[PDB]
């Protein structure tokens, strides 16, 4: 009977653990009594699709590879390094900080979302929160067939690991759009673009299809729209650079790629098929709609680019893991002059993560809804010292209100904190 190997955080603190319960004969926690060792998990639901639970060696288990294995999470994904013999398994330190992993989870409060914080010059995942979520200590010491059934009849399904699900990135894509027209040369960021009413098409081969926006501006540059979540500015954009300027710099990125992340992940795509085939399709996925497939994970890595002057970090969730990077996906200058207008959309008063302002802190966001019911999304770049990149949406936004309503008590935590 050897003792299973350990998860801890960047930090040391357990993330899944061995302790040992008084149990009521074999095993709830006090016939009979006995000391029993058990697996435990200390932040509970906050990190329970990631790391999983575990259970018994099943028929099915032992018929391929030849008392507790891992089911789901990381707990399965590293049982080799865990199990060990019968050798105690080797502890198994990961990037996540417990701090930020509880903060991430406490903002959405049954919400269906995720959220995922990485540090944007390195790679670690600082956290990866799925909502809603389950107990994993229950799962892996004997849960009861109410619970369980609870949680299979939940139609927000707690047990899917929202941050490796693939979904339309939003209006949070036109920081890529805008970085990809500024290296192009067909974006000019000071020019000043004349748009005037909520709709605008092409031309009459577009029938009854318009790019729509929100906030009517006279006339509109790259800051301005940005801030303004102006879907014409960049639907425009789009079509002045051409599905081949557009797909060019849209190929750099890390799309159809799969990742040496421990967590099983659909690489990102951009459309079905090779080409667009059409030209309303590429107007929206100028602003985040048409086909686009990332997940949360994936949509931090792709916008890592604007804190590492336009090199892309890739994820890593092992804290030992080596540094890995992908140079040059964006220009150094489009990097910045993205990042440094994303400052207006918390800065300026009328923008629209306003209600995060700090004047003691400088913090670049970027708001987006997508209709898949609507979806929230916010992301956030620390351009104080690049040292945290956030990630937060939030399924059926039109009921559970949007990303930005809930997390400024996580941004507010990450500036005091990460810093
Ligand atoms: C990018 O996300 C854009 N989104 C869309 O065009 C889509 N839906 O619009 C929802 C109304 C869409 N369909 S499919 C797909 N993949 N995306 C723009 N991004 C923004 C945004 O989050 O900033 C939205 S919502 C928005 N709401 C306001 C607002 C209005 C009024 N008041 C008082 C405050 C705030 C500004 S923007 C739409 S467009």
């Amino acid at each position: 009977n050897a003792k299973r190997g350990e998860i801890v955080d960047r930090n040391g603190s357990g993330l899944a653990i061995n302790k040992v319960f008084d149990e009521v004969f074999v095993p709830t926690v006090a016939a009979a009594t006995k000391d029993t060792e058990s697996r435990y998990y200390p932040l509970g639901e906050a990190a329970a699709q990631l790391i999983g639970y575990t259970g018994t060696i099943t028929a099915e288990d032992i018929e391929k590879n030849p008392g507790v294995i891992g089911k789901t999470g990381l707990e399965r994904a590293f049982d080799k390094e865990l199990r060990g013999q019968d050798k105690d398994g080797q502890t198994i330190k990961l990037t996540i900080d417990s701090g930020v992993q509880q903060q991430a989870f406490a903002i959405f409060d049954k919400r269906p979302g995720s959220a995922v914080i990485t540090d944007p010059q390195k790679g670690d995942l600082l956290a990866t929160v799925s909502s809603p979520s389950y107990d994993p200590n229950k799962m892996a010491n004997g849960i009861s067939q109410k619970e369980y059934d609870a949680y299979n009849n939940n139609k927000d399904l707690p047990f899917t690991a929202r941050f490796a699900t693939g979904y339309a990135p939003g209006s949070t894509f036109k920081t890529i759009t805008g970085a990809i027209g500024l290296d192009a040369g067909t974006l000019k960021p000071d020019e000043e673009l004349e748009i005037n009413g909520l709709k605008w098409q092409k031309d009459k081969s577009w029938g009854g299809y318009f790019a729509t926006r929100v906030k009517e501006a006279s006339p509109v540059n790259l800051r301005t729209a940005l801030v303004n979540s102006d879907n014409i500015y960049f639907a425009q954009q789009t079509l002045r650079m051409g599905e081949d300027k557009f797909r060019a710099g849209l190929n750099k990125f890390i799309f159809g790629e799969e990742l040496d992340l421990p967590i099983a992940m659909t690489p990102a795509q951009i459309s079905n098929e090779d080409k667009f085939n059409s030209e309303i399709l590429l107007a929206d996925t100028g602003y985040g709609q048409g086909q686009l497939l990332i997940s949360p994970i994936q949509q931090a890595t792709m916008y890592s680019v604007f804190q590492n002057n336009g090199t892309l970090v890739y994820p890593k969730l092992v804290l030992d893991k080596e540094t890995k990077k992908k140079d040059n996906v964006i220009s150094a200058n489009a990097a910045n002059t993205i990042a440094t207008d994303l400052l207006g959309s918390v800065e300026d008063p009328s923008g629209y993560v306003y209600n995060m302002y700090n004047p003691n802190f400088s913090l670049a966001a970027k708001t987006g809804t997508a209709e898949i019911k609507e979806n929230s999304f916010l992301l956030t770049l620390d351009r104080s010292n690049n040292k945290f990149l956030t990630m937060i949406m939030v399924e059926n936004s039109g009921e559970n209100g949007s990303a930005t309503d809930i997390s400024k008590p996580l941004i507010d935590y990450l500036e005091a904190t990460i810093k």
